[PDB]
């Protein structure tokens, strides 16, 4: 058939970097979507707390199939 | 922990201009979601009738806390 | 009354062209999504196999009002 | 029959700020253009002077149907 | 000599797909411009009814070569 | 002669709306710097708390003339 | 292993609309290029002949992997 | 009063350089519109003839003042 | 009250990778800037000598709390 | 002699973060290509399998000095 | 050592073109600035008096290495 | 027939400004592409020394017209 995709938006956090943060924000969105299958970063972002970065914020939208 | 966001998209609309359309959006987003933490503007369009502003039409990114 | 509008992101797909795949996620869309009034395309990418076209991949943006 | 529509570009400006701007400009445009449906802001920026804002200027594309 | 051109924004429609729309647009555009030349798609949205695209929007810049 | 200016950015806020937050943003400026010539809005965003806007924060680059 | 993959821009063209032009680009690339797997299209533009379209225009990204 | 002004879109056009097609553009734009008082390049592109630039092409938008 | 932000651009470097860059960039911007709140990456890029990278380059708006 | 560039686009990828992507791609371009200068990040996506991340892909302008 | 640059924005002016433009805004920027390294040009605008153009402006990006 | 086109990207340079820049790329590109169709200039940048413009590099797109 013809398959049909949905993409949302999430962000990832974490202290650990990038990477970290990206892995983050997949493994949560994994615990209540399926067929999840790419992302594709928006931004990456932090927030800065006694000059030290306290997190990463990496924006991603994220593809998924639609069951039908 | 580390928390991870969701970002939806809205239109706010008002004939009262551009803050009335963010807060009607907002308002509306707030009776059904929650921990309601940023918004974003994207665009900020309107609807015209007899020459006239009948809706200010504000579309915002606004990001929310995930819960467990 | 004002409206408000949510805005989601979908990708149709179809091997016979960007109408096609525009329209079928679209019809797919319309049968769990009610109120549809607009959607905007934000990009046309495929898949190739074989050197061919085996699907055209439109993503849409696609706007619909919110029930009270 | 299938409608087209032309899009022109114009800078509503007003002391007032951003709305009084774009009703101030739209209610030109509206003088001397006829079937005017929806605009869409690309622009907000403003002219100072002594510190103070002399006028905001709201830069607007804005659709009408053209007659046949 | 060194011509100089004029670039204007149409939008054509169709419920009858995206080739459509851009070709009567440009119908439309022909009819009262001259030394048409190029045009350069901005946008592709369409207007749902009852779930169903009615019209497919297509926004074009047209360019043209001015007249001394 | 022949003038250069200088570009900087900054946030304005306010709880009171997106003309607020450019005319607060813009008056700490002036405090500080002179010769301000032009702002251009870069994005509205904003902090919610409760479901409410707590501060429109409205990002401005602002322009200036350097002195010699 | 971890594949690379190479992207290249080509332009396909067809009086016959923007699928065509699709299928024309990338049916040239494939007859000396290997492993094509994706493209994105970039624009859709067109020149203009007489009023009528003489040529659509469809710039492409095609991305191919590269072999060891 | 608080002043409106149009932005249309021109593309000048010399073999001797940017400066030679914005300078030639606006000169032609002079002829037949008043009061300009801005322009911004949004693209500078030209034509290639046996390897040798034939014509620079230099797209603007161009500000000017409506009258009453 | 309501606060004032003022957002500078810089470039932090690192052989290490993209996290080292931004964690250098950031740590080099607190030792002469106060109050920063957060940051945005602009662009990653890089410098290669003898076909490996020499340095990572990401570039970071930051944004911090104006003093009164 | 004044030099000139040839820019091209390249994916890395890597199951382990987006540093291994960029220095995956960036180590197979070496092998064929020479007198590699700069990239340019363009995008950071993934493809995702199991709900986990199978490879970070990463897009790269590439740029290197021409020879002669 | 890893070096870190600042990216500050200015405005070049000049009535003799866009090179005279950025080689005044240079020129100025050195005056006070050190370790100048790249600028990127932003956008090329100019103001118009009675239909020539007065000044050409070109907003660049300057960057340069941070001292220790 | 219906012509293919290949879009390949380099960067001309000069220390003789914009136009220089433009033609001495365009100049190497001709001496090994053939079939130059057109340009399109995607950034002006420049490398510093001792507060002055040692090179202004322009970074195109060159489009030309793929053989049979
Ligand atoms: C324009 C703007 C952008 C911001 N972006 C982020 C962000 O990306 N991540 C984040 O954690 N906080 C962000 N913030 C919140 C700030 O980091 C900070 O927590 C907030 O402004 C309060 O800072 P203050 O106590 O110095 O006033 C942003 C704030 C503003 C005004
Ligand atoms: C390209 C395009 C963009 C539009 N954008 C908006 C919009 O932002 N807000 C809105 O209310 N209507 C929008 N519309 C709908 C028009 O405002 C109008 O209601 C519709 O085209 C019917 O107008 P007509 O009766 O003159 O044909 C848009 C229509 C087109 C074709
Ligand atoms: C940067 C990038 C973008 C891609 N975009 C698409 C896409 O738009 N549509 C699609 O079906 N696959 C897309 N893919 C997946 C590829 O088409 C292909 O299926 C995958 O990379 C495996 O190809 P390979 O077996 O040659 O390694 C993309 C892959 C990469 C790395
Ligand atoms: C890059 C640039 C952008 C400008 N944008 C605006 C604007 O958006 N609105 C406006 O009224 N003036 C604008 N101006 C004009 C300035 O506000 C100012 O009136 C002009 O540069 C003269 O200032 P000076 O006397 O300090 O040299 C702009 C000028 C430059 C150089
Ligand atoms: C942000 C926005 C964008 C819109 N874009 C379009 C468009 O591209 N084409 C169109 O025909 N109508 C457009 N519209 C109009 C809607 O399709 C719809 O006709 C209008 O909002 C009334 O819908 P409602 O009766 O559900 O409130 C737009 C409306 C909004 C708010
Ligand atoms: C991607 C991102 C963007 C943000 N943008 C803003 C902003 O524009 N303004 C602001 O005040 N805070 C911004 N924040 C901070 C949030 O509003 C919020 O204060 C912070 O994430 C803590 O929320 P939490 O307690 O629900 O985790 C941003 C945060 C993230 C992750
Ligand atoms: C800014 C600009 C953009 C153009 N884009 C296209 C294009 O996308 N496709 C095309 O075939 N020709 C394009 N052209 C070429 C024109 O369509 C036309 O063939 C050329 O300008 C000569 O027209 P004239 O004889 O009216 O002067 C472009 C020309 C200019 C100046
Ligand atoms: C995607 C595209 C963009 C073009 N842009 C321009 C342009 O900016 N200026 C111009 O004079 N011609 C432009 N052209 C027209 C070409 O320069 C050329 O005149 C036309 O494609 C015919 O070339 P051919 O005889 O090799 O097929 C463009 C053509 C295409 C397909
Ligand atoms: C368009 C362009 C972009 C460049 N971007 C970067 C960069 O992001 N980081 C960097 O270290 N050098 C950058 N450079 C400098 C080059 O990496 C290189 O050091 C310079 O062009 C001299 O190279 P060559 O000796 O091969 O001529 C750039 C140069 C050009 C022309
Ligand atoms: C719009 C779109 C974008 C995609 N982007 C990527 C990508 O960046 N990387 C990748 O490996 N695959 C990409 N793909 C391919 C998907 O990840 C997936 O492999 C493909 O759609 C088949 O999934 P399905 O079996 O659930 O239908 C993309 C597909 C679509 C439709
Ligand atoms: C949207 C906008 C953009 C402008 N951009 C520029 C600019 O780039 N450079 C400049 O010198 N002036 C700029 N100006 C100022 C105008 O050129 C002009 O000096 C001002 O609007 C007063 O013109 P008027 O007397 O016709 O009302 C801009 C003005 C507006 C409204
Ligand atoms: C973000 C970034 C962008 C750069 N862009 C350019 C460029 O466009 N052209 C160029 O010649 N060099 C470019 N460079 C290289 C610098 O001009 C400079 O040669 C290099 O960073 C070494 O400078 P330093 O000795 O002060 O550390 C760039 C460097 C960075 C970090
Ligand atoms: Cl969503
Ligand atoms: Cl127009
Ligand atoms: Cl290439
Ligand atoms: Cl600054």
């Amino acid at each position: 058939s013809n398959h049909t995709y949905r993409v949302i938006e999430i962000v990832g956090t974490s202290p650990d970097g990038v990477d970290a943060a990206i892995q983050g924000g997949l493994a949560r969105a994994a615990q209540t979507m399926r067929a999840l299958d790419w992302f594709e970063v928006q931004s990456i972002r932090g927030h800065l707390v006694d000059g030290a970065v306290a997190h990463f914020q990496v924006t991603m939208k994220v593809g998924f199939r639609l069951e039908d």
